């Protein structure tokens, strides 16, 4: 399209060429809010429709959590075409995260290494932000266009258990789905919480609060993993998830491995890195916790998306729903349509009758 063409070779590189990656950031944030966004002309076909986590997705292409930290630009969110939004990290109490600069972009790579360490208005702010239009959100869900809250932890926090307790009390009535955020490798002993024992103590906490809400305010609780982990780790998690009955897990968050082959000048860089060279480490990471949990505990495939069919391995690997980030960093708005577009072309060229069966369809063959 005309539109893909002009932000990939013009208006992108021109913002990037201006400003740093944190304050192309912060004016992405504002123009997505005040919803000055170019047309989203694609319409999501039946086919791209899913049903999960006690909800219908409209279609199966999310935004990512970091994007809108505060739950400040939902609304045009679902207007760029998202068939799912979620917020956050958000923390129990507000943090400026680390010093600046804090982000880096590798345009060679088509990768970005990020080490904000949870800069977060917190608990309070995001909630009186989401009570301003929790009704209107009400008709988005029932129409197709859930929200998910990520749950991140503070930084002087002694009791991490307790941080996430309390941010299911307070966002878990706003949310269709809550994530409990383990993974993030910018935030020191955080994730040693993946490990088995750490992990059951804190997600029978999380499950109990949660479990804990009236039931029309109570949400899905998800879990969000590394894609660094050994294959000891994804067992253990495996196990943890089914001993639980956590809800689903997001695979997978950035990567603190820097891949053979990465270009760009930055790429020493401390933080965890996304985009295209994080893909296949994410697909995989999909692939075996699919496999690890039998196909039945729902997975958002996250990492390194940027077409459909990036998006198609994720799903045929094991994923219910994807989620994008970093690629709207290099291509802007039109990738979200542009995605839609090119999945739906690939399910009906591979024989799909919708998104639905091809979940996990790499498993059966
Ligand atoms: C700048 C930046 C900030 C992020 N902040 C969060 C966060 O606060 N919480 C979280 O769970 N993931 C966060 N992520 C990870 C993304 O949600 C996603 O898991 C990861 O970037 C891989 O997807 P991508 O390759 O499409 O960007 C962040 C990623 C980036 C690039
Ligand atoms: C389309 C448009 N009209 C005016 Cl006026 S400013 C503007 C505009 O620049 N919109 C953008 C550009 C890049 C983006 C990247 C990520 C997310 C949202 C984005 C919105
Ligand atoms: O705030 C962060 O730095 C952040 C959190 C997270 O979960 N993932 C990430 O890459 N960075």
């Amino acid at each position: 399209t005309g539109d893909e063409r002009f932000y990939a070779e013009h208006l992108m590189p021109t913002l990037q060429g201006l400003l740093d990656p944190e304050s192309a950031h912060r004016l992405a944030v504002r123009f997505t809010s005040l919803g000055l966004l170019p047309r989203a002309r694609f319409q999501d076909s039946d086919m791209l429709e899913v049903r999960v986590l006690g909800h219908k997705f409209r279609n199966p292409v999310g935004i990512a959590a970091g994007f809108d930290k505060h739950g400040e630009a939902v609304d045009g969110l679902y207007k760029m075409g998202f068939g799912f939004v979620e917020i956050g990290s958000v923390t129990p109490k507000p943090q400026e995260g680390n010093p600046r600069p804090r982000v880096f972009r590798l345009p060679e790579d088509q990768a970005v290494i990020n080490r904000y360490g949870f800069n977060s208005h917190g608990l309070s702010v995001v909630e009186h932000r989401l009570r301003a239009r929790q009704q209107k959100q009400a008709k988005l869900t029932e129409d197709g266009l859930p929200l998910g809250v990520n749950l991140g932890k503070n930084k002087t926090s002694v009791d991490a258990a307790e941080d996430y307790a309390e941010g299911v009390r307070v966002l878990g009535p706003l949310a269709d789905y809550l994530v409990v955020n383990v993974s993030s490798p910018n935030t020191a002993g955080l994730r040693s919480l993946q490990g088995k024992a750490e992990l059951r103590r804190l997600l029978t906490k999380v499950l109990q609060e949660r479990d804990g809400l009236r039931r029309v305010h109570r949400p899905a609780v998800l879990v969000k993993i590394a894609p660094d982990l050994t294959s000891q780790d994804k067992e253990d998690i495996a196990s943890v998830v089914k001993e639980l009955g956590i809800d689903g897990l997001i695979v997978t968050n950035t990567t603190v491995s820097r891949p053979a082959g990465l270009q760009g000048a930055l790429r020493s860089e401390t933080g965890g890195l996304s985009g295209k060279p994080l893909r296949d480490l994410s697909t995989q990471t999909i692939r075996e916790m699919y496999a690890l949990t039998q196909g039945r505990v729902p997975i958002i495939g996250v990492g390194g998306v940027s077409s459909g069919q990036d998006a198609l391995e994720k799903i045929r690997a094991g994923a219910s729903l994807v989620q994008l980030y970093t690629a709207l960093t290099f291509w802007g708005p039109p990738v979200v349509g542009k995605v839609k577009r090119e999945l739906e072309a690939l399910l009906k060229e591979q024989g799909f009758g919708g998104v639905t069966d091809a979940i996990g369809a790499d498993h059966r063959r």
